[PDB]
């Protein structure tokens, strides 16, 4: 059957590329789709055939009033947050989690952590540091997950896409 997953989160998390990472197995360098589209992917799970419509969404504030539009018929939500963003980690509460339950009461919601690779990147910390601004640790997002009672908790990285096939696969599970 169809299953509709909608992602949404702060703009620049990477949810782009994290759709076009998963259903191309490639990620895409400097070629970035600019077109907001609907991807689709038939994977097998458990032993059933599934077609994963994956719907993607402009996170930032100009759309608040557009973005709900894609949101009937949902089967289950990805909020995501770049794992080296706290203020797209603090989006989660004050913004997206919010925004889904007021349209979607009981779909059910899968917690992505995104940009993995960049946890451990010197650069990315020293950056952040001088924001006083550490990354979102496993434990932190796990807290998070539990506090807005998502059914899971994932990281993942679409450029090295380790962890990338888990999310969809236990997207596909919640439903
Ligand atoms: N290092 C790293 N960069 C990423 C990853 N995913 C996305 N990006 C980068 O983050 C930027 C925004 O990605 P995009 O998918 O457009 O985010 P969106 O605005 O939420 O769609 C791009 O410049 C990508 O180079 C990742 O897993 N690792
Ligand atoms: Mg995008």
């Amino acid at each position: 059957q169809a299953i509709k997953c909608v992602v949404v989160g702060d703009g620049a998390v990477g949810k782009t590329c994290l759709l076009i990472s998963y259903t191309t197995n490639a990620f895409p360098g400097e070629y970035i789709p600019t077109v907001f589209d609907n991807y689709s992917a038939n994977v097998m799970d458990d032993g059933k055939p599934v077609n994963l419509g994956l719907w993607d969404t402009a996170g930032q504030e100009d759309y608040d009033r557009l973005r709900p539009l894609s949101y009937p018929q949902t089967d289950v939500f990805l909020i995501c947050f770049s794992l080296v963003s706290p203020a797209s980690f603090e989006n989660v509460r004050a913004k997206w989690y919010p925004e889904v339950r007021h349209h979607c009461p009981n779909t059910p919601i899968i917690l992505v952590g995104t940009k993995l690779d960049l946890r451990d990147d010197k650069d990315t910390i020293e950056k952040l540091k001088e924001k006083k601004l550490t990354p979102i640790t496993y434990p932190q997002g796990l807290a998070m997950a539990k506090e807005i009672g998502a059914v899971k908790y994932l990281e993942c990285s679409a450029l090295t896409q380790r962890g990338l096939k888990t999310v969809f696969d236990e997207a596909i599970r919640a439903v």
